[PDB]
């Protein structure tokens, strides 16, 4: 047997301490009033006890939604500590007004203030209450912040300071507090945001709190703009100055939600196609039609802006899509001349040919603009891109491609067979490089898949798979290095020259492979070209007798194999999978956000002429408030909607139904 | 039939990938082309007993970057007769970064959105199929086409 | 006394979330019609 | 401007019809009373007028739940036609007890009768009340029924035939209407969802609800099962016959949840470690060396069951484990002397040696095993395993391997090389045949990761995605058939002799592959070949300088390539990615059906001894009845409980209020 | 439901306690053999009262 008792013993209530709990809970007025009454004469009632579960009377008549017997208990001056809070929470509209004009255990923190707990809620008519008054909440403090009260109260009380800290920024992240008392509710709502997402950065603890405020402001955000309903209110929000300014700032907050808007978008679509009124409504062969046109007519554009900017033509390039279409169609032709460039080859360093000579320009007009989209737009944006690193990887190899044939050019001049050419001879360098250059440019176009619909999502969700990539890359390659060093410390004393090879071939790229583990290096490349089960077994073989050495090193590279193969790559594939699901549901938001940053890219005077043409307050202030004001009105319209559209509710029709009942049996 | 849809919008990033990089192979090798007469059998390209030419002219390139999906081309067709290791070296971390990308990568996405898309459309599947049958069905109730070929004519 | 204290905390806790089915609307219907049929006996 | 009317008109209420009806939704028990009584009188109002939705007063009446009002209109005796199935519908008590004591437009089908509706709305107290009086239910005819009157009402009318059936088929489905009215819950339940399987498989249209009828009395025989509270009452069900015969009836038919009750599987565990008393609570070392020294001695438990069966020895063998065990040692020594018994070759149809002498004896005693089974167990249970099959092809392998041996003994004597021996030479035959015996003998072993908890579901997962792959099979198969037959068509013409081949090799299967696509045959073998990687490219050539053609059938191995790997192999994995998260949830069930299945081969009489070994009433029903008494009496309280543990909840609390409103507003 | 186990608990009230997981005691073969369904179920309501 297992006695049961009471641990932790306290103070019991006495029968009439019960009695009158249990009147004040069913609600009956008369006894409560009469047991108030008794009290004053007879001190035989403690009109402050608590019950089993800690509330007293006050705190049950308020969790009744007893406004009368709650103002009985207050009449009779009742010990009041801490119930604002429970009012507040309760949200309930008749205890605060009526609690507002007027250590025990706690089921609130000592820094939960009154405002505080009010925005906790969320309750737009309690929190507007409160801010009738003069209330305020403390100003947190620089997220990486260093003074002495930041480090002091960490030092004292981490627990205490993190948990005041969480609960500023979930009073201030409220959406009806933002609503009222906030100037520019848009631009708080970004900027808090963006702080909160900030703070679960450097919190490693309490992230996923610091995130869901975050999402819940961009949310807010997104909801204002929704209750918009005119073009002419998205326009002055979309323009505002603290054109398309705060769309600007909403975009360098990444705020992908509200960029994501509908209407947003509509109107990004109808400042896209400024030539075409009519491209939203048109067939596929017609759209394929016009954009080959354009396309094929963008050397005339660019030499028409060249000439005179102010014409039917001159000033037809400056159209988003237009210069879109035209900077494609340039980039097409340069990988065209590209392809073409392969089409005397004995001759040390050669004069570039009329194909090189038309590539030049093209690589001079890539590097002009680089760096002047370096000049104009800055070092952080131009490092935020991160397809710049691309462009100046292949500015750099058609740089060093350029050095090298000039190199060849002034330091050869006879014509030897490159046959007998030294290995490091500056044109097969210089080659190598054009080469490798060659597919970058071509890989370049990927970035181009965004302005697609059925292309953009997809290049989404590959580029976010990227990063499950990566993050097995490294387990990947501890294993190779791991084996690649087994292999090489078992191996290594059996190496042989490259004349006793039978075609004076050593390696693996020969036609009988050899000498698979016999350095490092040659080592790692053999594992790598395992993966794709081009290196063959016998390459596990020594001239010698050593069977068990020949054994051993097949085995170890048969553990490779099940590693790298059987267990590594469909442990990818699953993580793939999961990381696609994950991402399959906030695709679209994710691609519009990345293609409206193209559209916009190409909103700009800057940059008009692509390679290698590149080569040659108050009133605005007052309608943004009253347009604000508009909005936030309809927000709360609709959000109370939304939440008028548990069972402390049939707990509070009990007690209105037992009232009721107690009223009229004392009447009749 | 309707993950056919994921395959074909898959198409397109793997051809922009395979052209890149046969544009790249091609332009590294095609230098060291060699005529039929030189090879030791009288055969020139990949489809020989020993492959030659792999990545010589633009045409071969592509079916050379295609067979090795299927792991059919041999590692010695990045190899030159002269003794041009860094070239040769270029030319085999291309191909070696072909080939990583073409298997690990994309055909890895690829399996990814054939699920997605599989368990998309597995919950609909009947409708679809009893929409398709009813087509087949009232396609067999005209008079016209009773006769099966020959018997047509 | 830190466990006493926490113990506090999580009934608190726990019934407040608990509070925050037919039978209830059954019950409901008994409270409407005891207190119907009191006032009908009454009147 | 699109005008809007009323299409289909009908007949407007008048300006009284609409009050009186409005005085009968509110409730008002004093203005309703008036109005009928003044209709008598006047006949100004029409009684039994509809409402825009068609109730008329006494549906409005019954949907409010006010048995006052409703009990007032019958006193006046209006239009009661349907109004009972409102009232059982409806679920409420009052109704149906006032309704039942005493071609318009009706929400129920011709076909629906009170304890039909009843029976379908699974109401124990509606369902009683009906069963009180002498109500019948239709029987429907067989499945496959071929009479004239089902024939004549499929003909006549297909839909109503169907409905009719279907509603007669959910009537008798009741969890309820078993519950009463059935000697045999439990059997009724068995037969009734079985029928309702083969319904489901028959109608092609209705397949969903009848399986999930089906699925529902399954669930009902479970939970009965569920509600058996001793030893001595699970016994008595298990055991009754209409050991462990009910059981065996819930097996026969599938009854998979009924089969995995844990009180069942406790039960079935009980009898299964029969000689073990304590095997629950036992470390995996003192089990795995029990589990070896029982298979270890084998061949005494059999000697002793042989020569004594009545002994500490002799019965030993008889428990149901240690049976397992023995048997299971036995296949184990079996496939052991199939491995060494590959450990001079020249004799033509040589004797067979000391290892083919000691298995010969497994072999007959596996022939006479599965004949023995044949004979006892019937037919249909024979095939029902569809593990016989294997054991079949196996016993018939055997039989080849000996008859080929007899006919090489005693058809040759001389010793030849086998260099120059027949293609189709006895012996070879023979030995072909003995090495496919021997796959399939080691292969048999998978049947026993049934008796594993870690390898039994598992097991049931890779045998329910063969079907996903089976599925597969066909398309590949016609992709395969249809590139083979082209690849054919084009190389047939350059088939070339052995002779002409490097090494008088002439197929895939030689070192340098040749003639890949010269035959039918060949091109299904290379077909098959490439989809592992093992076929050439240069297999694609021919010696003529015939480029297009060689590039066109390199055009078509690239296309089945493409489609065999990256599009139907991907697929594949997408159907198993599916279909193994379909059946991932019912795994366990599935796995203790069959280890139930396992178990209880094991107790009977008949086949104790492994090879080769082997060649060498009312009172009970009362019984019955007062448990199932008892089982149904708490499967009722039960899911009473369960159900009672809508918006029309809302509207009878308001009818309440408001009928007691008007109540309290006429007395004062 | 914390009210009603503190008024019981109030009161002089005990829950029996269950073996070991291994126990080989006379009382818990003899009640596994007499009636397993029984005593799994006592176990398992035991269990449930004290977690
Ligand atoms: C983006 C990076 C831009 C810059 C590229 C790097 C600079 C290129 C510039 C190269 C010019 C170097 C001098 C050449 C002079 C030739 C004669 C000579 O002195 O040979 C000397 C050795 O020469 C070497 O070792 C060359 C090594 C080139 C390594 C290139 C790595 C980057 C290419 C892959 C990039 C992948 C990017 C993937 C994305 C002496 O040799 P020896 O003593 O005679 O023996
Ligand atoms: C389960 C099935 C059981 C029965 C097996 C079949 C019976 C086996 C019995 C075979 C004995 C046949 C007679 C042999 C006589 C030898 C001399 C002779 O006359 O050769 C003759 C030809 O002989 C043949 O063509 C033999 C063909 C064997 C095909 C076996 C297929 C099944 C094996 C795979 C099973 C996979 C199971 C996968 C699961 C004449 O040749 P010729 O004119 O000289 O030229
Ligand atoms: C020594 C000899 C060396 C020879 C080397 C030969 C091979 C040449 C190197 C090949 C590098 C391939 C880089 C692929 C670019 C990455 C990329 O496209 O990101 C996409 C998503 O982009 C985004 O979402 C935006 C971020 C873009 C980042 C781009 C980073 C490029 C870095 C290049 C270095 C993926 O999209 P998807 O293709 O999966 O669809
Ligand atoms: C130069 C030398 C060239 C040599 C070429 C040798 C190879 C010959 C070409 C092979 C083409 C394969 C076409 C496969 C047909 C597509 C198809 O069956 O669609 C099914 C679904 O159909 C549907 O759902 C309805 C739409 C049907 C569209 C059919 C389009 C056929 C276009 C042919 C061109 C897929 O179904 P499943 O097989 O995945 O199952
Ligand atoms: C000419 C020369 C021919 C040479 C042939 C050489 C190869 C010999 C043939 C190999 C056949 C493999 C049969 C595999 C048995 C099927 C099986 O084990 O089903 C398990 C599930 O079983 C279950 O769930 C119960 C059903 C069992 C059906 C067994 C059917 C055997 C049919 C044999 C014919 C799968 O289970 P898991 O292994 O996926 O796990
Ligand atoms: C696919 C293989 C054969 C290589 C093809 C090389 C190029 C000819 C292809 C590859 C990617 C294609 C681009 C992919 C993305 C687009 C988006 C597309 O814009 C639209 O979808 C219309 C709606 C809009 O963008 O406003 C314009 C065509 C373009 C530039 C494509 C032009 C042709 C490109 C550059
Ligand atoms: C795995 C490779 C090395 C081939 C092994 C051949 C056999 C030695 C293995 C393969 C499958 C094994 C069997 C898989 C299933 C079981 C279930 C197992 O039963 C239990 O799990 C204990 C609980 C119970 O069954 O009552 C008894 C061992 C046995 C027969 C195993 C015995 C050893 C087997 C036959
Ligand atoms: C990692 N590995 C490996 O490198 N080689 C290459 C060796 C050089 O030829 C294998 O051949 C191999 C292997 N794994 C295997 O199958 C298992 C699966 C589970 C446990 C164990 Cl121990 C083995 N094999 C097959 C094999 C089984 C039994 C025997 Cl006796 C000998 C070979
Ligand atoms: C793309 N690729 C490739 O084309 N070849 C063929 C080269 C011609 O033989 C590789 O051999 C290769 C590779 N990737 C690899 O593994 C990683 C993984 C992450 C980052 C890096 Cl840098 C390398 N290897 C193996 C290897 C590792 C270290 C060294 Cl020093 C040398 C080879
Ligand atoms: C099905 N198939 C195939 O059988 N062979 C073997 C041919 C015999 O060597 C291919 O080489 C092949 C291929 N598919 C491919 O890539 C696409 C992808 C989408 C559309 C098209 Cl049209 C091609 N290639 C590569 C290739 C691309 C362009 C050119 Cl010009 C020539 C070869
Ligand atoms: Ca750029
Ligand atoms: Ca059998
Ligand atoms: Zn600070
Ligand atoms: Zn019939
Ligand atoms: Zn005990």
């Amino acid at each position: 047997r297992i006695p049961l008792q009471i641990v932790r013993a306290e103070t019991e209530l006495s029968a009439e301490e019960k009695a009158f709990l249990n009147a004040v809970e069913k609600g009956d007025y008369a006894t409560v009033k009469q047991a108030l009454q008794e009290a004053e004469i007879y001190y035989n009632v403690n009109i402050n006890c608590m019950d089993p579960l800690g509330r007293s009377a006050l705190l049950i008549a308020i969790e009744n939604e007893n406004l009368e017997i709650m103002e009985l208990l207050l009449n009779h001056s009742v010990y009041v500590g801490d119930a604002l809070l429970y009012a507040i929470r309760k949200e309930v509209v008749g205890a605060v007004e009526l609690l507002l004009s007027y250590t025990q255990f706690s089921e609130f923190t000592p820094d939960i203030t009154p405002i505080m707990l009010a925005a906790h809620t969320n309750n737009y008519e309690i929190i507007k209450l409160l801010v009738q008054k003069r209330v305020t909440i403390p100003r947190p403090h620089q997220i990486r912040c260093n003074c002495v009260e930041c480090v002091s109260s960490s030092e004292v009380d981490s627990l205490r300071h993190s948990r005041s800290r969480l609960n500023i920024y979930k009073a201030l992240a409220s959406p009806s507090l933002i609503a009222l008392s906030s100037e520019d509710p848009i631009l708080t709502a970004f900027r808090l945001g963006w702080e909160l997402k900030e703070l679960s950065k450097v919190e490693n603890e309490f992230k996923a709190e610091y995130e869901e405020l975050s999402q819940q402001c961009k949310l807010f955000a997104k909801d204002l703009l929704d209750q918009a309903r005119s073009s002419r209110e998205l326009e002055i929000i979309l323009n505002h100055r603290d054109d398309l300014a705060k769309l600007k700032v909403a975009i360098k907050y990444h705020q992908k939600e509200f960029v994501a808007q509908p209407n947003c978008q509509q109107l990004l679509a109808t400042l896209w196609y400024d030539g075409f009124p009519g491209w939203r409504r048109k067939h596929w062969v017609v759209k394929l039609l016009t954009c080959m046109t354009i396309g094929f007519l963008f050397p005339m554009l660019s030499i028409a802006y060249l000439i005179s900017p102010r014409s039917n033509l001159g000033l037809f390039i400056k159209k988003p899509f237009i210069k879109f279409i035209c900077h494609t169609a340039s980039y097409l032709t340069f990988l065209f001349m590209l392809l073409l460039a392969s089409q005397d080859l004995h001759v040390q360093g050669p004069p570039p040919t009329v194909v090189e000579w038309m590539i030049l320009p093209w690589v001079l007009g890539f590097i002009w603009g680089e760096i002047k989209e370096m000049w104009d737009g800055g070092f952080t944006e131009y490092i935020h891109d991160w397809w710049n690193l691309m462009d100046f990887a292949m500015n750099s190899l058609y740089l060093a491609t350029i050095s090298l044939k000039i190199v060849a050019y002034v330091k050869y001049n006879g014509s030897r067979p490159r046959e007998e050419w030294e290995m490091w001879h500056p044109t097969l360098i210089a080659e190598a490089l054009f080469a490798i250059s060659n597919i970058l440019s071509s890989l370049r176009l990927i970035s181009l898949f965004t302005a697609n619909s059925h292309l953009g999502p997809l290049q989404i969700s590959l580029g976010r798979m990227l990063l499950d990539i990566l993050k097995f890359l490294f387990i990947y390659c501890l294993v190779l290095l791991a084996f690649a060093n087994g292999l090489n410390q078992l191996y290594f004393y059996y190496e042989t020259r490259a004349i006793d090879e039978p075609n004076n071939c050593k390696g693996i790229r020969c036609e009988k492979q050899n000498n698979a583990f016999s350095t490092l290096f040659e080592t790692l490349q053999s594992l790598f070209w395992s993966v794709f089960g081009l290196l063959n077994l016998y390459v596990t073989n020594v001239k010698a007798r050593h069977e068990f050495t020949e054994f051993v090193g097949a085995t170890m590279f048969g553990t490779y194999n099940v590693i790298s193969l059987v267990v590594l790559l469909n442990m990818l594939i699953a993580m793939m999978n999961n990381s696609y699901q994950l991402i399959a549901d906030h695709a679209d938001i994710e691609w519009k956000f990345a293609r409206t940053k193209l559209w916009m890219s190409y909103f700009d005077e800057g940059g008009t002429l692509p390679p290698p043409f590149n080569i040659i307050s108050l009133i605005q202030n007052q309608h943004y408030q009253e347009v604000i004001r508009n909005l936030v009105k309809r927000y709360v319209a609709a959000m109370i909607r939304n939440s008028k559209t548990t069972e402390e509710n049939f707990k509070e029709l009990k007690q209105d139904i037992s009232s009721f009942r107690y009223e009229v049996l004392d009447l009749l």
